[PDB]
């Protein structure tokens, strides 16, 4: 319908090149992606072709122009997919990128979702964090930052080398309205969910539950609806402080005023209340819950680990429950840069050198 037909061998002939099929990879929101051969030479490319609504055609308009953008020396060097060249196919936009194998999310379903050892984790988050960097240098929101659009290159050859894709939902930080819907709902910032004014800093919360999740092997906050993301939320970090929820345009879906501002009261809505006036009812989805952070210090310890090589996972585990903390802070004003993260004792491993 909106999806083209897949053909055995299709010939897709852009004005440079020319590309045959070789394997249909699977369909997802934007459409569909398919492993490639690029016709009189040994490289296989990624193609990503649009579905036919015109709507698509501008999201990848604006992936074409930023990319288009960090079209530069090296996207190699900051962690974020190579685009080649955009073209047309019967009515379809059509995306040229180089191969990527895996992304976080199957990586983990391969692994039975067990959790990441730190150490692995690590180039992970220096990889995304060195990307989302760039990002803000250029004032740019990447605004769909999941496991997902993380792809590993290639796990064998190349282990735990990524690039970010999908810079469909990318926007520039001038254009930033409050109460704009954005991002896979596990990996919405408050500012998003309660209608704040925001910017790149919302990546930043996308990568720390990113990091959780690596850390879990299963996500930190998986909420079937606003409502719920924010509970979780607020169980585990306590409810957001009084300035965010009065400022937010969104609030009062979710939190009551028991008392009446100036200095009001703010208690989120019980999920019985909530499901009586929306017609949502409230789910327990989550595998891990945390009176705090702090606690997932503890969690999914080795029980095979002897001396000064489980003093060195204790040590590990600090520094990345306090990266995490700083990732995961409530208020964006407070929140972690990416060059900050990138000077954090849990990247440089600074902690770690008298061993
Ligand atoms: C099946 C599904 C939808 C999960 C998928 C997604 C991406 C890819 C993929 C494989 O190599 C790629 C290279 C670039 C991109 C890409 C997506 N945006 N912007 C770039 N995507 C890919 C393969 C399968």
């Amino acid at each position: 319908s909106m999806d083209y037909q897949l053909v055995q061998h299709e010939v897709l002939c852009s004005m440079t090149n020319t590309y045959e099929v070789l394997e249909f990879l699977g369909r997802g929101t934007f459409g569909q992606v398919v492993k490639c051969w690029k016709r009189g030479t040994n490289e296989i490319v990624a193609i990503k072709i649009l579905k036919n609504h015109p709507s698509y055609a501008r999201q990848g308009q604006i992936e074409v122009s930023i990319l288009a953008r960090l079209s530069t020396e090296s996207a190699d060097d900051y962690n974020f997919v190579r685009a080649y060249e955009c073209f047309q196919h019967k009515n379809h936009t059509c995306l040229v990128f180089e191969m990527l194998e895996q992304n976080l999310y199957d990586f983990l379903k391969q692994n039975k979702f067990s959790p990441l050892p730190l150490k692995y984790i690590r180039p992970v988050l220096q990889q995304v964090a060195t990307a989302l960097m760039k990002l803000k240098s250029l004032g740019l929101i990447h605004a769909d930052l999941k496991p997902e659009n993380i792809m590993l290159v290639d796990p064998s050859r190349q282990p735990y080398r990524v690039k970010v894709i999908d810079f469909g939902s990318a926007s520039h930080v001038s254009k930033a309205v409050c109460s704009t819907y954005l991002q896979s709902r596990y990996y919405r910032a408050p500012e998003i969910i309660l209608g704040l004014p925001f910017c790149e800093a919302i990546d930043m919360w996308s990568l720390g539950c990113v990091i959780a999740e690596l850390f879990l092997g299963w996500p930190l906050y998986p909420g079937a609806s606003e409502y719920d993301q924010i509970r979780y939320i607020s169980q585990t970090q306590g409810l957001p402080a009084e300035y965010l929820l009065s400022a937010g345009t969104k609030t009062t879906r979710f939190f009551n005023r028991d008392t009446d501002s100036p200095y009001p009261l703010w208690r989120l809505k019980t999920p019985d209340d909530h499901e009586a006036e929306t017609g949502i009812k409230s789910k327990e989805a989550r595998k891990y819950i945390f009176n705090c952070l702090d606690d997932m210090a503890q969690v999914n310890m080795t029980t095979d680990l002897e001396g000064s090589d489980m003093l060195v996972e204790k040590a590990d585990r600090r520094e990345f429950i306090d990266l995490l903390k700083k990732m995961l802070t409530i208020d964006a004003d407070k929140r972690i840069t990416p060059i900050e993260t990138l000077n954090h004792p849990f990247v440089t491993m600074t902690h770690l050198l008298d061993f």
